[PDB]
């Protein structure tokens, strides 16, 4: 099984996002967190595999960052509206696990916590402007 932290600033998304893994028995729900000071106080007393979060919760490149230093054996799903690759470019050089866009979340987000569970990146279809490039 699967213990998944929820990381987002809106209880509805935090909603949206647990109840989007419900249906799913092999993941249970660890956490729902509104705030990065929660989120980093619980990471310790939390044995979780990963965490599912906006970028705001620049700022979220930061967190990210400092969460690869001092807890890189959880594994990090982004959410985000901007396919701009720009910014999606810059999220992968963070050597994170996936990217869900917002748009479609509910439905990709489940198998992006699969791929991951085998160890594989749920890198999304707009990475053929990183494989141009």
């Amino acid at each position: 099984n699967m213990n998944v932290i929820i990381a987002d600033d809106h209880p509805i998304v935090l909603f949206g996002i647990r109840k989007s893994l419900e249906q799913i028995e092999w993941v249970n729900v660890v956490g729902e967190f509104e705030d990065s000071t929660a989120l980093i106080n619980n990471l310790p007393k939390l044995d979780a595999h990963v965490l599912i979060t906006d970028l705001s919760m620049g700022d979220g490149i930061t967190l990210i960052k400092y969460i690869k230093r001092h807890f890189p054996s959880l594994s990090i799903i982004v959410l985000t509206m901007n396919n701009n690759p720009a910014i999606l470019s810059a999220v992968l050089d963070l050597d994170i696990e996936g990217i869900v866009l917002k748009q479609g979340a509910p439905t990709d987000l489940p198998k992006a916590l699969a791929a991951l569970q085998k160890g594989k990146k749920f890198t999304p279809e707009s990475v053929s402007r990183l494989l141009e490039k």
